[PDB]
């Protein structure tokens, strides 16, 4: 019936109402650390997040999104393997039911207990919707999480999380500042890919930190007591909505570091 993440409409089904499932640039992917192809042509990524304006937070039944104002360049991505800018449209995580799984990515086979993910869409195309028709129409920037120390700049968005426990609640999210996620370094993995959930377009220049952040026990927690099922329907946690990596097929994936 619709996807989701159960037994019964889970990843494995997916191909079936989208065939490109099984394309040849699907995301996530297992990152080979001794594979990767370090290229010094690569140039350092800029990211600008101090004019960004947060609006929303809305629970869409898969995952919580963060929103953003992307009617002007306020919050850009830039540099890095991509030619043009991209700005932020919202952010969301993946994550598991223990903290041994959750990320979408994997690093040599480790799984990491969460995923970020910036979404930001290529300026050349006008909006977000023309964006992602193009095969470098999005960039994602992927942070893992590990459970470990709190991330403070995370507590906010922990907080608001009891208003917009089921399917289809938002609730007013302003002045909320994304630096407060990125790790101290911006090394990355980079590979040409897709969305990572239905209707998994191609169209994904992913941008893969080096350098997980950490969160709390009490932080990834809250994540869990949210619900994929709205307002008066059985309970179903919202917990393990990742897509086991994909095969890597023709592509190469490039580091910006030795
Ligand atoms: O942002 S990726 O989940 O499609
Ligand atoms: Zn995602």
């Amino acid at each position: 019936h619709h996807w989701g993440y159960g037994k019964h409409n889970g990843p494995e089904h997916w191909h079936k109402d989208f065939p490109i499932a099984k394309g040849e640039r699907q995301s996530p992917v297992d990152i080979d650390t001794h594979t990767a192809k370090y290229d010094p042509s690569l140039k350092p990524l800029s990211v600008s997040y101090d004019q960004a304006t947060s609006l929303r937070i809305l629970n869409n039944g898969h995952a919580f999104n963060v929103e953003f104002d992307d009617s002007q360049d306020k919050a850009v991505l830039k540099g890095g393997p991509l030619d043009g800018t991209y700005r932020l449209i919202q952010f969301h995580f993946h994550w598991g039911s223990l903290d041994g799984q959750g990320s979408e990515h994997t690093v040599d086979k480790k799984k990491y207990a969460a995923e970020l993910h910036l979404v930001h869409w290529n300026t050349k195309y006008g909006d977000f919707g023309k964006a992602v028709q193009q095969p470098d129409g999005l960039a994602v920037l992927g942070i893992f999480l590990k459970v470990g120390s709190a991330k403070p700049g995370l507590q906010k968005v922990v907080d608001v999380l009891d208003s917009i426990k089921t399917k289809g609640k938002s609730a007013d999210f302003t002045n909320f500042d994304p630096r407060g996620l990125l790790p101290e370094s911006l090394d990355y993995w980079t590979y040409p890919g897709s969305l990572t959930t239905p209707p998994l377009l191609e169209c994904v220049t992913w941008i893969v930190l080096k350098e997980p952040i950490s969160v709390s026990s009490e932080q990834v927690l809250k994540f869990r007591k949210l619900n994929f099922n709205g307002e008066g329907e059985p309970e179903e946690l919202m917990v393990d909505n990742w897509r086991p990596a994909q095969p890597l097929k023709n592509r190469q994936i490039k580091a910006s570091f030795k």
